[PDB]
């Protein structure tokens, strides 16, 4: 896969896509810094030098985009493990945590779009940057973790390969998709959880996490169950 190694950029997601738009498929774009990054739903994402900022385009018929959505968080999680001794899990949607003091901390995050013909799959690691003294209550980066600097081209190219092979797996029909699922409902630390999701409509949903699948939560509320498709969650405590 073309890796497209900037020393900075806005953000890799947004020249990502316009690389797309013009054609280009199977590629990735990498940045040590971004002077824009973006979260999900109008958040900012600092990425100060040190961090992990990338963006995989993929053609969109490559495979089950919401089987893909899966199995991204799935590769950083089993790939981390090799750095991390301590718990990592995984909250809806994406947010790659570690659990520090009987508290969960993030670590990372996944921001992806998804046209007709490609998506793109924007991934930030803290891997050696700085936290900001404010947020280091919620978030915690992999150089706190285990006091060390981490290699980012060696957990990139672990990454790759790692997803890589559950994909060659995939389709040669070794695995179903429901086992990739089964691996995300193993590192979920939101399934079981009482929650408050806001929504992209301005309704707060409250309830027990049931269960989470390839469409989105389902959750136990006061109207029964009620099922909500991850795209549209904009924060979930
Ligand atoms: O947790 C989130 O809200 C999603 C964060 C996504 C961060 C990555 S960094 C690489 C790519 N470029 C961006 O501007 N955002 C994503």
């Amino acid at each position: 896969m073309e890796i497209i190694h900037l020393s900075e950029i806005d953000s890799t997601n947004d020249y990502a896509k316009e690389l797309a738009k013009e054609g280009k498929r199977n590629f990735i774009v990498l940045a040590d810094k971004q002077n824009n990054g973006k979260g999900r739903w109008g958040r900012v994402w600092y990425s100060d030098e040190g961090g992990l900022y990338f963006s995989m385009v993929l053609d969109s018929k490559l495979y089950n985009p919401k089987v893909i959505n899966l199995l991204v968080p799935i590769c950083i999680i089993e790939v981390l493990k090799n750095y991390v001794d301590k718990e990592l899990g995984l909250k809806f949607p994406n947010d790659i945590m570690v659990k520090v003091n009987d508290n969960y901390k993030k670590l990372g995050g996944i921001l992806t779009e998804l046209t007709d013909d490609y998506m793109i799959i924007g991934i930030g690691i803290n891997v050696n940057n700085q936290i900001r003294n404010e947020i280091r209550e919620i978030a915690i980066s992999l150089k706190e973790i285990t006091g060390k600097e981490l290699d980012k081209v060696e957990i990139l190219s672990n990454f790759l390969k790692t997803f890589e092979s559950y994909l060659e797996k995939l389709k040669n029909k070794e695995i179903d998709d429901y086992e990739i699922l089964k691996k995300y409902k193993k590192y979920s630390i939101t399934i079981g959880k009482q929650v408050k999701i806001l929504l992209s409509n301005n309704e707060i949903i409250t309830g027990k996490v049931y269960d989470i699948d390839f469409d989105g939560i389902v959750l136990g509320t006061e109207k029964g169950i009620e099922r909500i498709p991850s795209g549209i969650c904009i924060h979930v405590r």
